[PDB]
């Protein structure tokens, strides 16, 4: 009887994708889970079996020419084209620009349920990273129906999409496992939404 978003480390899982994704491995927000996730003992306080965790436990911690900053830069920053755009309307707006249709409803519903969440300035609110970390912090308030839309009808959608695709051709072992971590875990609350998973053509 109790919501899946406020049990099984829901909060913490969501916001360490969340903070991976978005913030730049060297960053104060990002480098002690870079820490954690290149340690031993993550894999037992994960909510998923250890038996699948133990091939990412391997790979978050194989050495690379290439930093993790170098790394993030490539995937999430530039200069060149992103491999896999992380923001939802890429995927979900048939012309895939950014701010597109998609991103105005989830700005819509945002404004509908109260939802004060302002991240990066001039960047749109349909970030993989954001969406998890506004998760997260619903979670943490015991909005667990909201909690539940926001994943049901703005993220899972497009993010299996854009996960498939990001671990194709993340190029470093820690940003694969890191997406393969967030493939598993997103799978799994996927599993218990309560609400039927929104159903979107994509385009790209
Ligand atoms: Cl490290
Ligand atoms: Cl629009
Ligand atoms: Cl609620």
């Amino acid at each position: 009887m109790t919501h899946f978003s406020q049990q099984d480390n829901f909060s913490v899982a969501a916001r360490v994708l969340g903070a991976l994704f978005y913030y730049a491995p060297e960053s104060a927000e990002a480098a002690p889970l870079v820490a954690v996730l290149t340690s031993d003992g993550w894999e037992t306080q994960w909510p998923l079996p250890e038996a699948s965790l133990a091939p990412l436990v391997t790979a978050f911690q194989t050495q690379c020419e290439e930093t993790h900053a170098q790394a993030w830069q490539r995937l999430f920053v530039g200069p060149w084209a992103l491999p896999s755009p992380p923001w939802g309307s890429v995927w979900l707006d048939r012309e895939s620009v950014l701010f597109g249709d998609s991103t105005l409803a989830l700005r819509q519903w945002m404004r509908e349920k109260g939802i004060q969440f302002e991240m990066k300035q001039n960047e749109p609110e349909d970030h993989f990273g954001s969406l998890l970390l506004m998760a997260a912090w619903l979670a943490e308030n015991g909005r667990q129906t909201e909690c539940e839309e926001l994943l049901a009808w703005h993220l899972f959608p497009w993010s299996t999409r854009f996960l498939d695709v990001f671990i194709e051709k993340a190029e470093h072992p820690f940003y694969r496992a890191l997406g393969e971590l967030a493939r598993l875990t997103l799978a799994q609350w996927q599993s218990q939404l309560l609400i039927p998973v929104a159903v979107k053509p994509l385009f790209r």
